[PDB]
């Protein structure tokens, strides 16, 4: 038995989110083999539109098929076999389309076809990979180019308007913070449903109700907006859900992201109390329960970011139900003063190389030397926590010099800030 499965060749993921920042996107589709193939081993790939119905049902999603005429495989879709790497691949090109309605994820389900008889394909999962395509050609001001480090920013939204993301621009106009987090919605026990729910304090709820004026301006400029989830002093927790409790909590998180048109979640396993082990939705707090929640959340919103703060028991188990953590931890950010590290088949591109506590001051600066050190290490991210306009002097001083290194353009001093819950751009510092 020579077992094959399909994955994107560049990312090595069976489910790959693709962001078009240009007219074409090129990658390979890769079939892996468990055994060395023989001279006769062969297979092809094709778009499998029928499979999308099955995929959407399995994930409770509603991705529309990406126009097939915009996808082309080299070599008629035939996979070129490399027996010395137990794999076969073909180049695939995605072209940006014409009148595709924007802010919408399209699917390219890809199937192994016409495989020789020596190849076994154990199930429909092994037979397919999927690309989830988003046209980002117009949302480019957060996009600072291919291969660069990216910013990840927490707002304490009890106090600070996330439109202050827009205060942080390079001298060339690009937005520094690729990803921002609304810190935080909570996990808490709901007695009447008998399970955990998402519980939003009035500040979080106000932002969500008013996402069109206080959040969507960011997304239109390319910023990803995540809902932060945080433990909240009861029996429920992000690292103490049973398999069934995690499946349900995961669907509630995805539903928030869909309802308020957000881009994903950050899980932070802090401030929960001991679970009630008699409850079928809870279990012993463990990094394995955290990984289960991450896996289930990614299954429920596969086009959206699943990200964790590496603290508590939120991060460290690398496999759930045979699926490696690279498929369900998009970004991991570490505690102030340290670099995140990868697990399973993740790379440092999924990892923060610095975490700055902007409100209390710990964790270093995004200096020219730290920027080069992090580039040298292969790190994908820098993280900041709780900036506020009243501390812009300290915050921006901690960003001097790094932007030249990372992007060829330093962070510009701020000239705008926003007040809580107020869409008005005020002059910084005058209007403070
Ligand atoms: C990724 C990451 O960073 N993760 C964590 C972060 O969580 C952490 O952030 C800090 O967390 C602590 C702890 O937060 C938890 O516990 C809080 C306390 O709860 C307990 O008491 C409650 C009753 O008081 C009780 O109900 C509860 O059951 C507990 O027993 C919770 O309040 C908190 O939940 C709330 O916030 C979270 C989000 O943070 C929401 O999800 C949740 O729904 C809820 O709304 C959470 O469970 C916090 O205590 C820290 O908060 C301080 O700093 C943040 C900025 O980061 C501010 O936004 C806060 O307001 C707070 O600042 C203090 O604010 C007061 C009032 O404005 C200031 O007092 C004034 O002080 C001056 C002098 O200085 C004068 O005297 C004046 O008269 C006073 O009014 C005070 O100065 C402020 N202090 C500071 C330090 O600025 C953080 O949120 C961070 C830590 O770096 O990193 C990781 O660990």
């Amino acid at each position: 038995e020579n077992n094959a499965y399909l994955r994107d060749g560049k990312s090595n993921l069976v489910s790959k989110v693709v962001e078009l920042h240009g007219e074409t996107y090129a990658t390979t589709v890769k079939m892996g083999l468990s055994k060395t193939p023989n001279t006769a081993t062969s297979a092809k790939v094709k778009i499998d539109a029928a499979y999308l119905e099955t995929y959407n049902k399995a994930h409770n999603t509603d991705f529309a098929l990406y126009p097939q005429d915009l996808v082309t495989f080299a070599n008629e879709g035939i996979l070129t076999v490399n027996a010395n790497t137990k794999s076969a691949e073909v180049e695939m090109t995605i072209r940006a389309g014409e009148g595709l309605q924007e802010d919408k994820t399209y699917a390219i389900p890809v199937a192994i076809s016409d495989q020789s008889s020596d190849i076994t394909i154990k199930d429909e999962d092994a037979k397919h990979c999927i690309y989830l395509v988003k046209d980002m050609r117009n949302a480019g001001d957060a996009y600072k180019g291919e291969g660069v480090m990216q910013g990840y920013l927490f707002f304490e939204v009890n106090d600070v308007n996330p439109l202050n993301t827009l205060s942080f621009q390079l001298e060339n106009g690009k937005l520094l913070w690729d990803v921002v987090v609304l810190f935080a919605a909570n996990i808490n026990y709901d007695a009447e449903a008998g399970r955990p729910r998402v519980q939003c304090n009035p500040n979080v709820q106000y932002l969500l109700d008013n996402n069109e004026t206080l959040l969507q301006p960011l997304r239109r400029r390319g910023v990803k907006v995540l809902l932060g989830l945080l433990g909240n002093h009861d029996i429920t927790g992000l690292a103490q859900l049973s398999e069934q409790g995690a499946k349900d909590f995961a669907r509630e998180v995805a539903q928030y992201c869909k309802a308020y048109n957000l881009d994903g979640v950050n899980y932070d396993d802090e401030y929960s109390n001991s679970p009630d082990l008699s409850n079928p939705s809870l279990t012993n707090p463990s990094t394995a329960a955290a990984a289960r929640l991450c896996y289930e959340t990614k299954q429920a919103m596969p086009d959206k970011l699943v990200t964790v703060f590496d603290w508590g028991q939120m991060y460290g188990v690398a496999t759930v139900d045979g699926v490696d953590a690279k498929e369900w931890i998009d970004i991991v950010v570490a505690n102030y003063g340290s670099a995140a590290y990868p697990i399973g088949q993740m790379t440092k591109k999924q990892c923060s190389g610095i975490s700055m506590e902007f409100n209390l001051g710990g964790g270093g600066s995004l200096s020219a030397s730290k920027a080069q050190s992090m580039i040298d290490g292969g790190y994908g991210w820098f993280m900041g926590f709780a900036p506020s306009p009243a501390k812009y002097g300290s915050v921006f001083s901690r960003l001097q010099g790094g932007g030249e290194v990372l992007y060829g353009s330093n962070v510009a001093a701020p000239t705008i800030f926003y007040k809580k819950n107020d869409p008005t751009p005020y002059k910084y510092p005058d209007d403070l």
